[PDB]
């Protein structure tokens, strides 16, 4: 469950984590480093463009696209099952596994 969370992670390793899936669709989410307190929905759209937006953490809810939500869970599930954001959450990105020692 929430495989899709990585935690704090700058844009350019979510690109290259996103690239690596390769798939359309592909997305995760991140504490913005450049915006603490805030996250980002990064996310692979078509003709390899990842896109980064923007998700508001406001009075104990998260914004996005005006859209209101009591959880980054919350958020997550509603594009991936109620409505496209339009393109649609499809395949969420685990962090890279514990390297064998």
């Amino acid at each position: 469950t929430n495989q899709w969370y990585h935690g704090k992670l700058d844009r350019t390793i979510a690109e290259e984590r996103l690239r690596q899936a390769g798939k359309s669709g592909s997305y995760l989410i991140r504490e913005s480093d450049r915006r603490p307190g805030s996250f980002v929905l990064s996310f692979l759209s078509q003709m390899n463009v990842v896109n980064h937006f923007r998700i508001i953490a406001m009075s104990g809810d998260y914004y996005i696209g005006g859209r209101r939500f009591s959880s980054l869970s919350d958020l997550i599930g509603y594009y991936s099952h109620v409505s496209s954001l339009g393109e649609k959450l499809l395949y969420p990105v685990a962090p890279p596994e514990p390297v064998e020692d």
